[PDB]
């Protein structure tokens, strides 16, 4: 009838901390994000979760969260399977700039759109960019299920639908239609792209959603695998809402 | 060779330090045993290996090496594969019992049988022992191919090879013919089990094979999968050979 499942983004690394844009750069988690995801596997534990898959994105720091959760739930034998579907939102040439800078020189309005708008498309990501080679060199985008020229150099909202809806539908939905308790170990934009579209936000609301790290988010599915209510988040409600504002304030100028 | 593949047994834990047989006691790797995971994946990232899959028990320590590893070669996005059938050897009524301490008791040479005989079957584990629901009471067997009931309560080695040949056959075998680079993370005896196997090792000389913690084990393989040389122990062999020796040591008194 219902199904539930759980969805989370890993904890903050080294860039988002001095508010850099991170996106499809492997940066590792650092000792705090590590410790988030033990964390949501304690509230996991709490509640008595027993999963029977995991899915995540080839970005190290969402493997690295999936891994430590399963520790904390003594369920490291549990499948786990990474896709670059689930890959954080390629954010092209403003990858490695700094939000708060890109408001001043592009104004908060601007900067809203570029990282919450559903349509808007960054500029795309050059090889003269500083951190272009150490992301199409790597060996797992080699071996995707679409060639590496053809991968994305920047992507909408929209466009990070379009390629992760397939995975979905095609490899975790069926999982949740066969009453399997899954785990999804993702990133800010690719897990607001999913929630857009199992909750059916319009394209004009979803700019308005703005996910915390580090924490738990609880979504029940129908018969038809729409959402039944809004998501919820797993915690402290007021640490919750203060680590949203944060997530907002980065892309504001000062006082 | 035609194909190369990596097996290696983990890293120590609590009961190394203990001396006591672990065997499918769920135990977790300790400091030291994560750094022989971390040793390892340094070496086989000096020697530029790169793997398409990995497979391993569902006994956590041998997921958790396959993961330091893996994180050595960064590497983390490697599709894992885990199964029962690379369990290690079931110790049965002898789990949680110290090695030392039954040399001295019944004589080095008897610890010696059960320990690398390919034919002798150690007791089974019986409900009264203090680790029986410890094992059988994990969701873990619960999903594996075969019944919970159906699992062992002890195995020989020649047990071990009956249920590890099938998973090699099925699943492993054919990725290695397809050109893929494997990674095995299994343990002590499940990998002296398959090397017996691949090596065409004889009943007799596999109990004299007794492997290293944390080290890299590379075999080369033909056509027909079957080893065109014995393996080879990837580092220096004198820190192996007496890795091995330490290993032998156990059983002494
Ligand atoms: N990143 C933190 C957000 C508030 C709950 C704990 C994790």
């Amino acid at each position: 009838s219902k199904y539930k499942l759980i969805m989370l983004r890993h904890g903050e690394g080294a860039w988002n901390k001095e508010n850099r844009f991170c996106s499809w750069v492997d940066q590792k988690l650092n000792s705090e994000g590590m410790e988030e995801a033990r964390n949501c596997g304690k509230q996991l534990k709490a509640l008595n979760f027993e999963f029977d898959l995991v899915f995540t994105s080839v970005l190290n720091r969402s493997i690295h969260t999936a891994w430590l959760i399963l520790e904390e739930l003594g369920q490291e034998w549990v499948p786990v399977e990474s896709s670059w579907r689930l890959n954080e939102r390629h954010y092209g040439a403003l990858i490695g700039l700094n939000r708060e800078q890109m408001a001043l020189n592009h104004g908060e309005e601007q900067v809203r759109l570029w990282r919450r708008s559903y349509n808007v498309t960054p500029p795309p990501i050059e090889e003269s960019h500083p951190y272009y080679q150490e992301i199409y060199n790597d060996r797992r985008y080699k071996v995707c299920d679409v060639p590496l020229d053809q991968l994305p150099r920047s992507e909408s909202l929209k466009d990070v639908l379009e390629r992760l809806l397939p995975y979905w539908n095609e490899r975790i939905a069926p999982e949740v239609l066969r009453g399997k308790t899954i785990l999804i170990s993702a990133h800010g934009n690719s897990s607001r792209a999913l929630l857009k579209h199992l909750e059916g936000i319009s394209d004009e609301d979803i700019i308005n959603i703005t996910l915390p790290t580090g924490v738990p988010i609880l979504l029940e599915l129908d018969e038809n695998l729409r959402a039944v209510g809004p998501h919820q988040f797993l915690g402290d409600q007021e640490a919750i809402q203060a680590a949203i504002k944060k997530v907002e304030d980065q892309g504001k100028v000062k006082q």
